[PDB]
């Protein structure tokens, strides 16, 4: 008729959470009094020597197994168990600990002794921790400028006897509250940390923006932490990094319990590459410092760099362009395949979200319905009109496509016949005699159905099953393969025509547009995107035949210089331009009204020395990807050659 067992495993356990979370005093007020039998120190010492060892090397995660409480005479029981921690050098695991307690007055407490500390500890042992922080490595582009990399950053902190005393502390407490947005519990709670000496700073916030008036006691120190030049216009593709949790280190037990971690993008694509290997020694060593046991030893290795096909200013150019609205924009060299801008908008703050975001700032970001997490540039989405011109290329190669036949339209719409029931293809210029050429300089819809259902789905698909849907690419960048439709047949001839002019089922994402775009600018072969600098380029050829392209690039060229042409407005700019405009329009379930995707294909004629491709999403008014295009144009014009 024995339960204080119950109690005794209870207290172990509760001693054991106590020092899991840093609560030393707790874990201290749970052991016996000191004497030759129950500890071995004063609870104030045990206090000390936890928050000295476990504190120090920033013990978390404390884990234990195999919880053993047996009864050895009335007064005492014994416990033994095993156990794991992981510390600002990794993880230590198989670690047995054993000990007895003293029962009496209905409470129960752990005879304390060093060896709750760590095992095989005795008398007056110690610990010595020695720490060789690694260097993050950095992200730089093809130029060597950074995109992530360390930074001098603005941190206010308080030095507490600088604070003043009494109602003068409250009231600078107060002050500094309002100046900066933070609770003075917070501010307090800061100041209590044990470390914390009269004359010492204490970090309380990352300034980003101006210093607001510093009333007594605040200061600001410039202090080292992961810095994003391009702020927003690179976030989604760099992402961010965070403060390493407990769920990291279940599963990477080589993470130290402090440190940083990328959360998205390629900080954590590369994190492993990134963040190398802490340094330092964690040991027992007997009262003289006479090394005894070695817990952990790590050789510290800097994480290395990663250097991007990215050019920082196109990049920036790339995003400004889009004006803070939905959208992307991607650009490369089409001959090598070099990603030179990523740029997705709307975006977020990277900085303030490594810094320490509020929960409403963050909440704002997710619950924003344009989505500026999302990383535009691998989202699939129907590529719209532009995609005419691969149809285009597909009937030219498989002879379906004659482009001196002139097809009569009348009007805006059409459809093949009344089985269609209501729904026809709409174009937006009547031009009544229309060959290949005036369909893509007026970017004609109907006339690329008509040839694509004249073609049939099954010439159709031959030429695309030569493309790359289906494929994963080699990217670090998560993303979904392109697909034609949702199944291996359309099974609707509407299906098929709309399929042709780039709506219907089609998804694919900026890179891959890309990737399948580049034909026009190798001859029929397709040029492999790439990110990674020193990545070997990939192609894949004949995807269509170089008659085609040679007949297509040159209309492509008038799609600019013809004053007809969709892209007229840009050749003003005076360069060489080869370029393809087009529009998507999707269906709508709340709206009711569709909305309207933009787009812009471009690239050099002459050279092959860029390409790009933007899309303005639900575009407004008289926006367009066209109208916002000429700078990033004239910048790869210049330097892309």
């Amino acid at each position: 008729e024995t339960q204080a067992v119950e109690a005794g495993e209870k207290t172990v356990e509760q001693f054991v959470q106590a020092l899991n979370k840093g609560d030393y005093n707790k874990a201290a007020e749970m052991t016996s009094k000191k004497a030759a039998n129950k500890s071995a120190l004063s609870e104030k010492e045990i206090l000390d020597k936890y928050q000295n060892i476990y504190g120090a090397a920033d013990v978390k995660g404390l884990q234990i197994s195999n919880l053993k409480v047996d009864k050895k005479d009335d007064s005492t029981y014994s416990f033994s168990y095993k156990a794991k921690m992981n510390t600002s050098l990794g993880e230590l695991k198989d670690l047995s600990y054993k000990g007895t307690l003293d029962r009496n007055d209905g409470q129960t407490t752990i005879n304390w002794q060093p060896n709750l500390v760590f095992p095989e500890m005795e008398g007056n042992d110690k610990v010595s921790l020695t720490t060789q922080e690694a260097a993050r490595g950095n992200i730089i582009d093809r130029n060597g400028e950074p995109l992530a990399t360390t930074g001098k950053l603005k941190q206010l902190g308080v030095v507490p006897s600088k604070l003043g005393d009494g109602g003068e502390k409250t009231a600078n407490i107060k002050a500094i509250a309002s100046s900066f947005d933070l609770t003075e519990d917070a501010i307090n709670q800061a100041i209590s940390q044990s470390w914390v000496q009269p004359d010492y700073f204490v970090p309380l916030k990352i300034i980003d923006g101006a210093t607001p008036e510093l009333p007594a006691g605040a200061t600001i120190q410039e202090v080292d932490g992961r810095y994003y030049p391009l702020g927003e216009a690179a976030a989604q593709l760099i992402g961010y990094v965070g403060d390493i949790t407990a769920e990291d280190i279940d599963k990477n037990p080589e993470l130290s319990s402090n440190g940083k971690i990328g959360r998205s993008g390629l900080e954590m694509a590369f994190d492993k590459d990134l963040r190398g290997t802490t340094g330092g020694k964690l040991s027992i060593t007997d009262a003289d410092g006479v090394e005894k046991k070695v817990l952990i030893e790590h050789e510290v290795q800097n994480g290395k760099d990663i250097k991007l096909t990215i050019d920082a200013k196109a990049q920036k150019t790339a995003f400004d362009s889009l004006g803070g609205k939905a959208g992307s924009t991607v650009a490369t060299t089409p001959k090598t395949g070099d990603l030179l801008a990523l740029a997705s908008s709307p975006s977020y703050d990277p900085n303030k979200m490594t810094n320490g975001i509020s929960q409403e700032d963050y909440k704002a970001y997710e619950e924003n319905p344009e989505q500026p997490f999302i990383s535009r540039f691998a989202t699939g989405y129907a590529p719209g009109s532009t995609f005419k011109m691969i149809t285009a290329a597909i009937g030219l190669d498989n002879g379906t496509i004659d482009p001196n036949e002139v097809l009569t339209i009348n009007g805006l719409k059409w459809q093949k016949d009344s089985s269609w029931g209501s729904y026809q293809v709409t174009r937006v210029s009547d031009v009544s005699q229309v060959d290949l050429k005036t369909a893509l300089i007026y970017s004609d819809n109907i006339y690329m159905a008509q040839e694509t259902l004249k073609m049939g789905e099954k010439k159709f698909r031959t030429g695309l099953d030569k493309f790359i849907f289906g494929e994963d690419l080699d990217l670090p960048i998560s993303m979904n393969p392109a697909q034609i439709s949702n199944e291996d047949s359309f099974n609707s001839d509407i299906l098929l025509a709309d399929t042709g002019y780039g709506q219907g089922e089609l998804l694919i994402n900026p890179i891959q547009q890309a990737a399948m775009y580049s034909v026009f600018a190798n001859n029929g072969t397709l040029v492999y995107p790439k990110l990674i600098a020193d990545k070997e380029t990939k192609d894949k050829k004949n995807v269509i035949g170089e008659t085609a392209v040679q007949t297509i690039v040159p209309d492509l060229r008038e799609v600019v210089q013809d004053v007809n042409g969709t892209a007229h407005s840009l050749s003003a700019l005076g360069i060489p331009l080869a370029a393809k405009t087009g529009t998507a329009e999707i269906k709508e379930k709340q709206d009711e009204k569709g909305k309207e995707n933009s787009f812009l294909f471009a690239f050099n004629p002459d050279n092959q020395g860029y390409m790009m491709v933007s899309m303005l999403e639900n575009k407004e008014d008289d926006d367009s990807a066209t109208k916002r295009a000429s700078e990033l144009l004239q910048y790869l014009n210049q330097n892309y050659q």
